[PDB]
């Protein structure tokens, strides 16, 4: 597979025994603590990391964003480094003098009301219409929640309902298309920022979806997608898929973790979500045969082989996936304490186990102690986890901007996804190298380069 996308993950934050901290605040602390290895992005702190992200404060909360890769094994890699992240710069705030003890969560509410967002991008071709998009995304984006939610205990944008459901975000989106992404959520983000050429280039930007701890949902979650995407840009999908009422229906589907809720369509099917995420793989079986037959590459193949398993098993029993999917893990912990301490669904110890799950400490997040003892399906090692903290992906322009940070970091004076800025000893002015191609700057393209140069000097003069 090989599209570009990347990952915009905003963490929960929170301040123990100060309740009423500044998250502002706390969230600059958690960035300022790490910036002392990256470069400030182009007043809250805002940098560029050797890894090509981005580590930044979004008004409330502490944002990281990967760098643009090319298929969603390493999307994986590098938004898990993302965590990693995360928790180190929460432990070195600490560390700081008059630091505070900051807590961070990869996940979507604090189960007090507030939302916050985890972005999936994905680089389309201008020439697609973004009517279809819009069409054949929706009843996907409302319907693949049954493995790409991260569960949340808590029915209501209030989460004063009692029970259990599939997704974080769906209580909080409230209208079909739109620019927002902070109030009256649409399913469907217009915003047009593609860092590219916006001749050629589209940036799809996805605010739909739980942030996930499972490697195997976040591979589905961008995998599924990116194909769903390539079937829209061909314009391969014949059927009309639209759900009645879409936000209803994404809010009924998460309600439902029995998976049994039914969809009504335009056409009047009533089909369940995973009926519907089936009818989805269907189609992206036969586009990829028509387009590739027997010549399909490995990771295409998985994407589909993992999709089509998982579907027959959350129709099947969904409790045998509590290895790859965070609802369905995260599910079993609750239902255990629910046995052990018979707690009903509106105990407010299920809420904090909820939140636990998410939590960036290795021994205190529940994702994390299940990791530890090797339950669950893993799709990267932690060396090369650590190793993508600081390394950018080879295959992108995310590779020049990284190395560029690592080995001219003392001549760079800012950064950002479509330029790399550069101070030279003896030049007046600054010299802005541009990086407007996503596919460009890649290690086949400059890794040679790179290792020649022994200076920003003879790397700008080299490309001019
Ligand atoms: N042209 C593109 N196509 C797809 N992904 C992109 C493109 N340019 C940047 N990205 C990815 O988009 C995300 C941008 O993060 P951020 O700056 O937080 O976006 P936003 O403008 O939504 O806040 C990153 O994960 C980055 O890798
Ligand atoms: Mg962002
Ligand atoms: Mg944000
Ligand atoms: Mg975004
Ligand atoms: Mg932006
Ligand atoms: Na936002």
């Amino acid at each position: 597979m090989h599209r570009v996308m990347g990952i915009e993950t905003e963490y929960g934050i929170s301040v123990p025994h100060q309740p009423n901290a500044n998250a502002m605040a706390a969230s600059s602390q958690v960035v300022n603590a790490y910036a002392p290895i990256g470069a400030p992005a182009q007043g809250l702190a805002n940098v560029i990391l050797t890894n090509g992200a981005r580590l930044y404060v979004d008004h409330a909360h502490p944002e990281y964003s990967t760098p643009e890769v090319t298929n969603p094994r390493d999307a994986v890699l590098w938004d898990k480094a993302g965590e990693r992240i995360m928790a180190e710069a929460a432990r070195r705030a600490a560390d700081l003098p008059m630091g505070w003890t900051i807590q961070l969560y990869k996940n979507n509410t604090d189960n007090k009301g507030a939302s916050y967002g985890c972005h999936e991008n994905y680089l389309m071709n201008r020439s697609t219409p973004f009517a279809d998009i819009v069409r054949h995304l929706i009843p996907f984006f409302v319907t693949r929640q049954v493995f790409c939610g991260a569960g949340r205990v808590g029915i209501g944008a209030d989460g004063r309902g009692e029970g259990f459901q599939l997704s974080q975000r769906a209580d909080f989106f409230e209208v079909e298309v739109g620019l927002e992404t902070t109030l009256k959520r649409p399913i469907i983000n217009t915003r047009d920022e593609p860092h590219a050429d916006p001749e050629k280039y589209r940036r799809l930007h996805v605010i739909i979806g739980d942030a996930n701890m499972s490697e195997i949902a976040t591979y589905l979650k961008l995998g599924t997608t990116a194909l769903v995407l390539a079937m829209i840009e061909d314009g391969f999908l014949s059927q009309d898929f639209s759900v009645e009422s879409p936000v209803g229906a994404l809010r009924a589907v998460s309600h439902d973790p029995t998976l049994r809720y039914q969809l009504r369509l335009h056409d009047g099917r009533r089909l369940t979500a995973v009926q519907l995420q089936m009818e989805y793989l269907e189609q992206a079986r036969k586009y990829v045969e028509d387009r590739f037959g027997t010549d399909v590459d490995d990771m295409t193949r998985d994407v589909l082989d993992r999709w089509e398993t998982t579907l027959v098993r959350l129709a099947d029993d969904p409790m045998q996936l509590s290895r790859d999917l965070d609802w369905v893990a995260k599910l079993s912990i609750l239902e255990g304490y629910r046995q052990r301490e018979n707690l009903p669904w509106s105990a407010h110890k299920l809420q904090l186990v909820d939140l636990q799950y998410h939590d960036v400490r290795p021994d205190r997040g529940l994702y994390n102690r299940l990791v530890a003892r090797g339950r669950m399906n893993l799709l990267v090692d932690e060396a090369a986890v650590r190793t993508a903290m600081h390394e950018p992906p080879n295959d992108t322009r995310a590779y020049f901007r990284g190395r560029c940070l690592a080995k001219f970091g003392a001549e760079i004076a800012a950064a950002s996804w479509d330029s790399v800025i550069f101070d030279l000893p003896g030049r007046d002015s600054l010299q802005r190298v541009p990086t407007l191609e996503p596919l460009r700057g890649t290690r086949a393209h400059v890794g040679d380069l790179l290792d020649r140069c022994r200076s920003a000097t003879e790397l700008v003069a080299a490309l001019t």
